[PDB]
């Protein structure tokens, strides 16, 4: 199948995602609507159920709303059973309409539909080449109080109907009882409650095994991807172990929510996206798009630095899910705003690197402040808006123009208000010119591109006041005027002769797991695939076609490898780096080291005998370790994904910058559990 196939669960870079708050989209089956105080059919009270369901989505998938817009994937609210309580928060009634208050991850929220409804949703979507992403929020259950067990459902957790436990009398330690986080440190936000949400303890084996089994049920139901909630709030090591359970079973595109504020750039965020086994929602891209196009708090140079910085910071920048707004921001379109600002921000996102995501109703110019005001029912299903047309014209290019799906990004012309950038992949090119200045045109001269000689019509057809471009020898464009608020897209497409890799997924799995290598010019006959210097060919290459290769990971030692392919004639492709071969199935193990005193600016890290612990390379040690919450300095702790059942030798390190101090004495040893979790507690050896 081609890289662009609906069947490709590992690559969403050629797709355009439409994020749907299920309850607020379309009530296709009134019979499953919640009743009484939990319901508002008029959807005036945005905190109660308005009736939106899976049957309504199936309807809008079948009547052309989404397909006519060029949407090729949907990301829907968490599908699992939620508590039924109507929680009164200081005089105001609140319902689980959002799907974030799970009670049973093995069942459906009956308000959305049954299991059968879900299967129908999956089938209806696939029949229309639309992929289905589900939200999954394994960080907590629901609002709970230990001392007031009658409040809400006491964060109770069930396993397909069977009670596992609640927040009160949590003798099993299913949850954390450390108070609530003030978001003051990352450690603090991981091990303390988010608001009043009962925080799940992933170090509890029952919780661990349960969540990993629950996701398998969803994978079996045919989902194509997962949107993980609150990733900055669960142990990174446990999450890596959770991504390995997914990938070592049935891999699907996964991205997590890790909020970043205006002007925030977090190296922690980068390393997570780079090493966890899941990518992230691109808040850095989104917040910068809002400053430049929405709020006027930064200009094109700042958009350019974000583009260049992110391409450098994210190992797979093309896996980052971009957007201009979501359920946790004020709607991009301000009631009083010029619509062109939204149109432009949209055109920019759709033609930029990564995986574009559109919040439902953006194409309808919905406006609204923060929660729950950004979550109104979609007021119209009109295909006639300028915004809808922009998406319609640009969304499909991610499938037909691989420069947009996988290309590099290059600035070709720039000033405070204008940015002309170029995407390129193999024999494919796309050039986009944007003039944020809504009152002043710009005179464009000296623009040089990789576009072949000729006249190029604006793909948007002048919809956003774009123009035709004339390119001469050298890719030099003749002078032109870029209209006020003008936006234009020019492209060139042709068959690619040399093997070129545009994407790899999943990026972490154990040997034997099948990976998907997508791009152009692989040719029709099986060639060779390389993992580092190791060559794979023949039977282990399950399938091979010009744009997509399916191959089994060889049984090489656990570690990081660069992927390269060669065609049947032996011509090599570019190298796609950072593939991580796991040492085997993974379990989440908590390491604890006592009496590891440090100087300010120095932290403790873990290193050891397996690739999962960096193979004794301080440059790859695990950390920095924690020392506030579960244990207190000078005792440090950290949850780490390690190979199940393996006997592993380890040591702790004190690092400052790249300077390293090793624990003295002999290595410590332990044998990882074959399943579930474990905790190893040792003393720092001088
Ligand atoms: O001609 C090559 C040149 O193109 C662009 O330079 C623009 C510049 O961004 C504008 O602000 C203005 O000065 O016109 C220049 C071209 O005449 C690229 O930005 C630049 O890197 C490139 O060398
Ligand atoms: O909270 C983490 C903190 O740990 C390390 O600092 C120790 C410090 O070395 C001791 O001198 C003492 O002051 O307790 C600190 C922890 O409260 C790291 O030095 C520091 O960078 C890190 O944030
Ligand atoms: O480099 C491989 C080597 O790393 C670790 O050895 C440490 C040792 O523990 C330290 O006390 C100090 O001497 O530095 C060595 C690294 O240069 C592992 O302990 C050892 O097994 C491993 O082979
Ligand atoms: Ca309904
Ligand atoms: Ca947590």
């Amino acid at each position: 199948a081609p890289d662009t196939s609906v069947s490709n669960k590992q690559n969403f870079s050629t797709d355009v995602i439409y994020q749907i708050f299920t309850d607020r989209f379309s009530d296709g089956n009134p019979a499953n609507n919640p009743t009484g105080a939990a319901f508002d059919g008029t959807c005036t009270n945005l905190r109660l159920y308005c009736g939106g369901d899976w049957q309504g989505i199936i309807n809008k998938i079948n009547d052309g709303y989404l397909t006519g817009m060029g949407v090729t994937a949907i990301w829907i609210s968490q599908p699992v059973e939620n508590i039924y309580s109507i929680i009164n928060y200081s005089g105001v009634n609140n319902t689980a309409y959002h799907g974030y208050w799970a009670r049973d991850f093995k069942k459906t929220n009956p308000a959305y539909g049954t299991i059968a409804d879900f299967q129908n949703l999956i089938a209806a979507a696939h029949a229309k080449n639309i992929k289905v992403i589900i939200d999954f929020a394994p960080n907590h259950t629901s609002p709970a109080s230990s001392d007031q067990p009658s409040f809400a459902e006491n964060g109770r957790l069930y396993d397909n109907g069977t009670l596992l436990g609640g927040y009160t009398n949590d003798t099993q330690n299913l949850f954390h009882h450390n108070g609530g986080t003030d978001f003051s440190t990352t450690e603090n936000g991981i091990y303390k409650n988010l608001y009043d949400l009962a925080d799940l303890n992933h170090n509890n084996s029952t919780v661990d095994v349960y969540l990993k089994d629950a996701i398998k049920m969803w994978l079996d139901l045919g989902i194509d991807g997962i949107r993980m909630d609150a990733v900055k709030h669960m142990p990174f090591g446990w999450q890596k172990s959770f991504m390995a359970a997914v990938n070592n079973y049935k891999p699907v595109f996964t991205f997590g929510e890790w909020f970043l504020g205006v002007n925030e750039v977090s190296p922690e965020n980068h390393k997570f996206a780079n090493e966890s086994g899941m990518s992230l929602l691109d808040f850095r891209f989104a917040q910068k798009v809002r400053q430049v196009f929405r709020d006027n708090t930064d200009n094109m140079y700042g958009l350019k630095a974000m583009l260049e910085g992110s391409a450098a910071d994210y190992a797979q920048v093309d896996d980052q899910v971009t957007f201009i707004d979501n359920h946790d921001m004020e709607r991009f379109h301000a009631s009083n705003a010029n619509r062109r600002k939204l149109e432009q921000a949209l055109a920019f996102t759709l033609t930029s690197r990564g995986v574009p995501a559109i919040y439902y109703g953006t194409e309808q110019y919905m406006s609204g402040g923060t929660d729950p005001d950004n979550r109104a029912r979609i007021p119209s299903f009109s295909t006639s808006t300028t915004a809808y047309q922009v998406i319609q014209k640009l969304a499909p290019l991610r499938k037909c123009n691989p420069a947009i799906a996988y290309g590099s990004t290059q600035e070709r012309w720039i000033n405070n208000d204008v940015l002309i950038y170029e995407r390129k992949f193999g024999s494919n090119v796309a050039v986009v010119a944007v003039n944020r200045n809504l009152n002043a045109p710009a005179s464009i001269s000296g623009l040089v591109t990789s576009l072949p000689q000729g006249s190029y019509n604006d793909v948007l057809g002048g919809l956003l006041n774009g123009n035709t471009l004339s390119v001469g020898s050298g890719g030099a464009a003749s002078n032109f005027t870029l209209a006020a608020g003008g936006t234009a897209v020019w492209q060139y497409t042709a068959a690619t002769a040399t093997p070129t890799i545009g994407h790899v997924g999943p990026m972490m799995a154990k040997p034997g797991v099948t990976i998907t290598i997508d791009g152009r010019g692989f040719g029709s006959s099986k060639g060779t695939v390389y993992f580092g210097t190791t060559a794979v060919s023949g039977a282990d290459i399950t399938s091979w076609e010009d744009t997509q290769i399916k191959v089994k990971i060889p049984a090489v030692a656990g570690g990081n490898y660069n992927i390269k392919v060669a065609n049947a004639a032996g011509t090599a492709s570019n190298v796609y780096d950072n593939f991580e071969v796991l040492s085997g199935d993974q379990v989440s193990v908590r390491f604890v080291v006592n009496n590891a005193t440090t100087a300010l600016g120095q932290n403790v890290y873990l290193t050891g005998s397996v690739s999962e612990l960096g193979n004794w390379d301080p440059a790859k040690a695990i950390g920095p370790m924690y020392n506030q919450v579960v244990y207190q300095y000078p005792n440090w702790y950290y949850d780490v994904s390690v190979p199940a059942g393996k006997t592993i030798e380890f040591k702790f390190l004190k690092k400052q910058g790249s300077t390293v101090t090793w624990e003295g004495g002999s290595n410590h040893t332990f044998t990882a559990p074959s399943s579930g979790t474990a905790t190893i507690n040792v003393n720092w050896q001088p």
